């Protein structure tokens, strides 16, 4: 599914990432439209052998379990598949685990490249919420 930016920025709401750990949803908006363009269906494979999973890009070597990235961890307990849903809540209850892991939102390199110090207030600027 790819959502509509005022869709997503609802959903994450009503799933309560809206000043999750101190983060207001535009950081979490601004995240996915740079990681994912706000489709729970992309994927990425990295230079290391793990895959990126979904709307906020979800790493195979720490987070969840696709079976080929050997020597990973699971820490979301999840297959990555789960992370590919038009339903986002395994996108964001792991999103909860990894903000709340010591870095923040320093873990998601599109966050830290393109969000991190802007005005992620306009992400959301005009949604009803
Ligand atoms: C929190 C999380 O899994 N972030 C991943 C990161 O590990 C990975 O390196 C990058 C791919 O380049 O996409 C995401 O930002
Ligand atoms: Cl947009
Ligand atoms: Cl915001
Ligand atoms: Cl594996
Ligand atoms: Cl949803
Ligand atoms: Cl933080
Ligand atoms: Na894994």
């Amino acid at each position: 599914k790819v959502f509509g930016r005022c869709e997503l920025a609802a959903a994450m709401k009503r799933h309560g990432l809206d000043n999750y750990r101190g983060y207001s949803l535009g950081n979490w908006v601004c995240a996915a439209k740079f990681e994912s363009n706000f489709n729970t269906q992309a994927t990425n494979r990295n230079t290391d052998g793990s895959t990126d999973y979904g709307i906020l890009q979800i790493n195979s070597r720490w987070w969840c379990n696709d079976g080929r990235t050997p020597g990973s961890r699971n820490l979301c307990n999840i297959p990555c598949s789960a992370l590919l849903s038009s339903d986002i809540t395994a996108s964001v209850n792991c999103a909860k685990k990894i903000v709340s892991d010591g870095n923040g939102m320093n873990a998601w390199v599109a966050w830290r490249n393109r969000c991190k110090g802007t005005d992620v207030q306009a992400w959301i600027r005009g949604c009803r919420l």
